[PDB]
């Protein structure tokens, strides 16, 4: 399914790139995006796949497209253009976006995340305890996939024995399953809604500092937030911290499994581990959402029309050597860490302080128990591209 070239796309900007099926994806997600970003590639290219859209191809363009809601709107953020779930406020621009973002920040700000450290550490040390003694696990299935849900429960103050039902709804909400995932999506979305509904009402007026009470008792323009807007926000809190983290955790663990020497460095320098979370985010970005050109305008040599879509592969910032010299090296002494792994502008990831915390703590709790490890011989991870980079089959071994 290719669309005809529109009149505002010159011939020399056309590249045949399927964001869901990248040339070479089986050698890795980052490798495959980077093979797109050949030397001399124009800042903005265009593809007939996935509805036809432009793609920002370097750090400079990704940053700029991410950070000007006047020129590039969150009205449509997914490709292909199709959208029934608002997921507010991820599709609002300022000023609409702003009070919803303020509710989100009440649960996710840096000072708040500090106090949640011990619970996150308790999750990580628990998960790892399950298999430390074995000398083997599939990191993807036995840690990565389990960790974010477990963190949500602690953060939303939810009974741990509801993990099976929430995991099911998350599976349906994040990776739905022709051409009716409509039904699959709705099972996830509606089920989660029914699940949280009474906790929302019992937590109004409440004094807990969990995410649900925090969201439900928030104000939007002088009034307390609509019941359902609060449902939307809480659901967003669940999703946002799921798919990004599941996959991001596996990507760096794969890397560390294949770099025992880098493992020794971290293991020996606690503070260097702790201070190099940024470097990890630069090196393993996972998201490529989109912005909608908000109004006709000239940009990067071309004429964009209101309604055009620009894909923002965050991998093309972190791995851009115009931004970070020697971008393939995971360098914990890297002085200047330029990336858009969390996006930019007003929608810049609300979970970034949590994310940094989860990744550091995972890594500390990992090396306390498993100082040395490698990837199981004769195995290879399986990758997918799309909105969020996917990896599985991360069997790891240790003495
Ligand atoms: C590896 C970790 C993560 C990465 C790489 C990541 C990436 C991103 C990016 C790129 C965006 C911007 C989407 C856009 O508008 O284009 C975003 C938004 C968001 N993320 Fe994260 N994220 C991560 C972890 C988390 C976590 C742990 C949470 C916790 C709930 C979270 C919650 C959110 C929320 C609520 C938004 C919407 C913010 C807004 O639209 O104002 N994320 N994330």
């Amino acid at each position: 399914a290719k669309v005809e070239r529109p009149a505002n796309v010159p011939e020399d900007r056309v590249y045949e790139i399927d964001m869901y099926a990248l040339n070479g994806i089986e050698d890795g997600y980052h490798e495959a995006w980077k093979k797109v970003q050949h030397p001399g590639i124009p800042d903005l290219i265009w593809t007939p796949f996935t509805g036809g859209h432009w793609i920002a191809t370097n750090g400079d363009t990704v940053k700029e497209v991410y950070s000007d809601p006047t020129r590039f709107s969150s009205e449509v953020i997914f490709l292909p253009k199709e959208e029934k779930y608002q997921m507010v406020p991820t599709k609002m621009d300022p000023p609409e976006h702003t009070p919803y973002r303020k509710a989100l920040d009440k649960g996710l700000n840096l000072a708040k995340i500090r106090k949640v450290e011990d619970k996150v550490r308790e999750v990580a040390s628990s998960l790892i305890d399950s298999f430390a003694a074995r000398g083997e696990c599939d990191f993807a299935a036995e840690y990565a996939e389990l960790f974010p849900v477990h963190v949500f429960m602690a953060l939303a103050d939810l009974p741990l024995e509801d993990i099976p039902v929430l995991s099911e709804y998350a599976r349906q909400m994040t990776r739905p399953e022709p051409e009716e995932m409509a039904t699959d999506l709705e099972a996830g979305n509606n089920g989660f809604y029914a699940y949280v509904d009474p906790i929302i009402r019992a937590r109004v007026g409440g004094d807990g500092d969990d995410l649900i009470t925090l969201m439900v008792n928030s104000e939007i323009n002088g009034e307390r937030i609509a019941h359902d807007k609060a449902q939307g926000l809480i659901s967003l809190l669940l999703l946002g911290g799921l798919d990004t983290v599941v996959n991001f955790l596996s990507f760096f663990m794969i890397h560390l499994a294949r770099h025992p020497e880098l493992v020794a460095e971290l293991r020996s320098d606690p503070l260097k581990l702790m201070r190099g979370a940024e470097e990890m985010f630069r090196r393993f970005p996972v998201v490529s959402e989109a912005r909608m050109v908000a109004k006709d305008q000239e940009y990067k040599g071309v004429f964009l029309k209101r309604g055009d879509m620009i894909l923002l592969p965050t991998a093309l910032h972190g791995l851009d050597d115009a931004a970070n010299p020697e971008p393939w090296k995971l360098d914990f002494s890297r002085r200047s860490i330029s990336h858009s792994t969390f996006g930019g502008g007003p929608h810049r990831c609300a979970g970034m302080h949590l994310a940094r915390m989860e990744v550091i703590v995972t890594l500390e709790e990992w090396l306390k128990r498993i100082p040395e490890f490698s990837f199981k011989e004769g195995e290879t991870p399986i990758y997918h591209s799309g909105i969020v980079a996917a990896v599985e089959n991360v069997p790891l071994v240790w003495p």
